[PDB]
RNA sequence: CAUGGUUGUCGUCAGCUCGUGUCGUGAGAUGUUGGGUUAAGUCCCGCAACGAGCGCAACCCUUAUUGUUAGUUGCCAUCAUU
């Protein structure tokens, strides 16, 4: 990646000055118009390190989970994670998704079962009311657990967009000792993420750019 | 005021709970809360909760129309007689 790519993506922008985090001054270059400016030089070095770390993790054969519910991030993380073949959560992270992984598997099994009924032909013979209700249920299960529907085990790495937004996701990660590679913003906390990627979380283009670098890293590892 | 069984009661009110997870040092909490909505914890949405069970609802009986099968002990429109 190039610092110019970042600048076009608008990565350098941060949040309002008052809404920053003092711990983020280690990666803040200067403040403009009441807003902070990330240090894109540290950004370039750190994104390189994250690409390297993601490549190493993929080479280990572990499983990667890309998390983002931010409107700027949901579609981007979905596409990039699907492109990498690794699993994603885009709409809403369910409490206990990983800590209660066992229970969530029951819902995933339900989702697979409802699909089998459709393929089997039960849906055709099901009464109008029954089939309609199952479509609604199936839709919700796909809506929530769809992006990880076929995950075999607990992920060995979690990529995150705006951990401050995905507070619960970071908490589950820490509980399970899952290393986190995160898009940390000027208002976010760096101490909670192993591999920090100082970047604007509120730019669609920037989220796509960073997620694309990471998806490329994992694909290259595989 | 040793009990089984049976029964009254709130009340046919929509409540009562558990599994896993999570929070709290702990008793506990969460879900069951909230915006809607319903007769309903009925249901949608959101939510560190995800599910599940007893409930609720439906399955049951009866009444309101009617198709067909049956047509005597029942019915009499078409018919003729009492
Ligand atoms: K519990
Ligand atoms: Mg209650
Ligand atoms: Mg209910
Ligand atoms: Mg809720």
């Amino acid at each position: 990646i190039s610092m110019k790519q970042l600048l076009e993506a608008g990565v350098h922008f941060g949040h309002q000055t008052r809404r920053w985090n003092p711990k983020m001054k280690k990666y803040i270059f200067t403040e403009r118009n009441g807003i902070y400016i990330i240090d894109l030089q540290k950004t370039v070095k750190l994104v390189d390190a994250a690409y390297d770390y993601m490549k190493n993790v993929a080479e280990e054969g572990g499983v990667a989970l890309f998390v983002g519910t931010k409107k700027q991030a949901q579609e981007a993380i979905k596409d990039e994670a699907i492109r990498a073949g690794q699993y994603y959560v885009n709409h809403r992270w369910l409490g206990g998704t990983l800590t209660n992984w066992d229970t969530i598997q029951k819902r995933i099994a339900r989702l697979k079962k409802i699909n089998a009924m459709e393929e089997d032909g039960t849906f055709e013979v099901l009464p109008k009311k029954e089939v309609a209700g199952l479509n609604k249920e199936r839709e919700r299960l796909e809506k929530f657990l769809g992006g990880i529907a076929d995950m075999p085990r607990i992920p060995d790495v979690m990529y995150i967009v705006d951990p401050r937004k995905e507070r619960i996701a970071v908490q589950e990660a820490h509980k399970l000792n899952i290393p986190i590679v995160a898009m940390v913003d000027t208002n976010c906390d760096p101490d909670e993420i192993d591999v920090v990627i100082p970047s604007n979380d509120d730019a669609i283009r920037a989220v796509k750019l960073i997620t694309a670098k990471m998806a490329d890293a994992f694909i290259e590892g595989n």
